[PDB]
């Protein structure tokens, strides 16, 4: 009730705060002691699981100053920077502490290299007001043009590139294939203007190494797969884009339990093997519920895979029934948006889940058997998780079209 | 080379910075196993002391999932909310996680409700290029008019007070004092503009409380003594000015090792034990300190108090052998800038310290004898460590002049 903010968090059919007390794995516990499977997981932050013991040890060691202090530079900060240049690769890299800091000092100091004034954006960037638009596909006040993943209006602004400081994209793999991505590096090569890759939510999350070889980013920034949840991001790239940098120091730079989490986690996402894991188990789970429902006429599907996938419901009445029902069986999904297992969604708790969507199909059978996903359904839902336009076909007209019923 | 920033911390004389692999208390130890005694304390964010065991046990529970998730509301964040606001005041209250992000999104917030373009600044308020300016006393790009806290430049922008947004102050209390404080609410009460106090520094660090009661802020923020370095800032005040705070969140939002590290510290802080720890403890520290300087006839005299303290060099050459000499005893100060005990430094490292002074002050003694303390090493000292100008009597043709010599 004090609280001026409005956090992203699991809600209650009123907006409520659901309020959970511990974490273990997958498992969340709520204050009457109710067990639900976390598939929210700090918005996609908790890639390891919720208390991973590594983690923990490498945090409680830290948070007693056994590898270094937040006064001064240390070893750890060494290690996690070579950690970082060989998996996401780049002349240079840098540390914030969430994703909004590091994509606002990021696009302030490209375009200052640049010495241009327009940013082309797709894809959420985080809360800052720089952001902000009216209208998409026109400059906002701070001269950023929202394109909404669209090649048309992208081709179109870039046919004027000499204005055009960067193209930054939050890329999704859910909507957009592999068809969209060599058009948009084509476009923007073409244009010889640089690609800001936010990697914030997709950065580890299916490989190591940022989310496709189809991009080829001048800067990266990666921040939800790289340490447990604990406040790191990281951006790189090449050095002349990003000497504004130069002027960037915060107080807690140098904190100690953030980088114990940065170091410990992005060793074993490193490897791929947390991810190969999560795109096996959450598959599973994908493929057993999409035949749930199929089965008994909801009209419910899946897009996404195993790392990271969303529900496409036939209309809203339909969503909120589904939310309502998954949360009555303990299923703690990101409600409209994409979900996103962690390493600690084992074969045990796949199953587990898999009987909680049978609850949930079971509730709602018989409901909603004459409806069907159109094309609008799965433009909202799109809209909703990677916030912008699916790549499916359409005209300049009909993208008017859909962004008029979409955009709020 | 790997890195584009540039973190404040401490460096040798070359500019590299000084390596320290562990820490505990009031001493760190470099690679060498030398241990040295931390006036910086992570740039005055360390305030209970490194290591310190209730907030590690706090924060090792909380890595282990006992004491929430970050995918939701968490039992203790209410807590958290209604201590800030019995401590600071206000309506409402949010959470950030540095201050440059607390300063940058309260400042356009207040901005946005006001419906006026210009502010007015005095002291740093973080690392975003929304405060950078080529010259004081003319708005910047931004509407920020740096009025490096002169009263008479304030009093000429608040005499046409429909067009400025608000006055944002990080109050210092080694070079103002009552008279300024008195005079500067004077102004801003009869302009009817609201101040917007930056407390990131000395928010909780006198008392359990704001810094001054003769401010009246519509605005606070507090970070550096609310989670002993780990990444938390909070700000509060009149919900109207806020309101676009709503439009704020952040994945990180609900971590659990920020969280067990700023209630557990707040609950401490706002007891007021180890401030008036800190207080006593300190001022036994400058006390030794000044008569050992003024006994030996060397140039340095000392400003502030216990609790946040800067050392006032005749000149640049001596400060330059002071910080070489204090290093060589093991005295980590942040150079030129404001030293800030933790309560670490109890009356055992008082008396640690006071001998590493002692042996200061006899490899300064006999070289500068000959050198007094002006008003320019005055205003140039507190420049360093304030951020404008100190409140000494002077003329408007003074005020240039030093402006001249100080601005780089
Ligand atoms: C006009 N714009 C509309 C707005 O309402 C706005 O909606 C957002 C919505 O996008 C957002 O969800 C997205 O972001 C979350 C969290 N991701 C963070 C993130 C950052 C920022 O990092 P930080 O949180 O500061 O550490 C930067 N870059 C990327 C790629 C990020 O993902 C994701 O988890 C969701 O999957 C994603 N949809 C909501 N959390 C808040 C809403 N206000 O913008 C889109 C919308 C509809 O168009
Ligand atoms: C050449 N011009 C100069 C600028 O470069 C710039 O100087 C700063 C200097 O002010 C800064 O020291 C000050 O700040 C540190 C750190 N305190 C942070 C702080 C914040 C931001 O919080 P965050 O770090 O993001 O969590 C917000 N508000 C306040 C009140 C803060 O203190 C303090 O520890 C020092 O005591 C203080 N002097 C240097 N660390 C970096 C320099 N670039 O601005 C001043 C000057 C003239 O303009």
């Amino acid at each position: 009730k004090l609280l001026a903010q409005e956090p992203t968090c699991p809600r209650d059919a009123d907006g409520r705060p659901r309020v959970f007390v511990e974490g273990s794995g997958a498992y969340l516990t709520d204050p009457d002691g109710r067990r639900w499977i976390d598939f929210d997981n700090a918005r996609g932050s908790v890639v390891l699981g919720h208390g991973d013991e590594e983690v923990a040890e490498a945090i409680a060691r830290a948070a007693r100053g056994r590898s270094g202090v937040g006064t001064a530079w240390s070893p750890v900060l060494d290690s996690l920077l070579g950690q970082l240049q060989e998996v996401c690769g780049g002349d240079v890299v840098g540390l914030y502490r969430t994703g909004t800091a590091a994509l606002r000092s990021v696009t302030c100091a490209v375009r200052d290299a640049r010495d241009r004034s327009i940013v082309l954006s797709s894809g959420y960037h985080g809360y800052d007001p720089m952001w902000h638009c009216d209208e998409p596909f026109t400059p906002n006040q701070h001269g950023i043009v929202e394109f909404l993943f669209d090649l048309d209006v992208l081709a179109e602004w870039l046919s004027r590139p000499e204005q055009v400081a960067a193209v930054v994209i939050s890329p999704d793999h859910m909507h957009l294939g592999e068809r969209w991505y060599t058009e948009f590096t084509r476009l923007t090569k073409e244009a010889d203007v640089p690609v800001i890759a936010d990697e914030v939510k997709v950065g580890l999350r299916y490989r190591a190494g940022l989310s496709t070889p189809l991009l080829d980013p001048a800067v990266w920034i990666v921040a939800k797969c790289l340490a447990n949840g604990s406040p790191v991001a990281a951006v790189g790239g090449d050095a002349h884009l990003l000497a504004a940098l130069e002027d960037v120091s915060f107080t807690s730079y140098f904190e100690p339990t953030a980088m114990a989490a940065a170091t410990t986690t992005l060793r074993r996402m490193a490897t791929g093997e947390p991810q190969q894991a999560i795109r096996a188990a959450g598959d599973r789970f994908i493929a057993h519920t999409r035949a749930a429902f199929a089965n008994a006429g909801v009209p419910i599907d899946l897009a996404g895979n195993g790392n990271l996938f969303q529900f496409v419901c036939a209309d809203d009445e339909v969503a909120d029934a589904f939310h309502a029902a998954a949360a009555a069986e303990g299923l703690l999904f990101f409600e409209g948006d994409n979900q996103t297992p962690s390493a600690a969604f084992t074969d045990e708790v796949v199953e587990d889940a898999c009987g909680r969507i049978d609850r949930v199909s079971a509730a709602l059978t018989g409901r909603f058997t004459d409806r069907e996903l159109t094309e609008e359904s799965w433009y909202a839902s799109a809209w909703g998780a990677m916030d912008g336009l699916a790549d499916r076909p359409r005209t300049r007209e009909e993208t008017t079209a859909i962004v008029e019923r979409l955009w709020e």
